[PDB]
């Protein structure tokens, strides 16, 4: 779903977005 996937975008943003760094960290 594409309407969905908007408000679904921030929270896989933030799901990767966290590991992403914290994998720097």
């Amino acid at each position: 779903q594409r309407s969905n996937f908007h408000p679904l975008a921030a929270s896989f943003i933030v799901r990767c977005a966290f590991e992403h760094s914290r994998r720097f960290t």
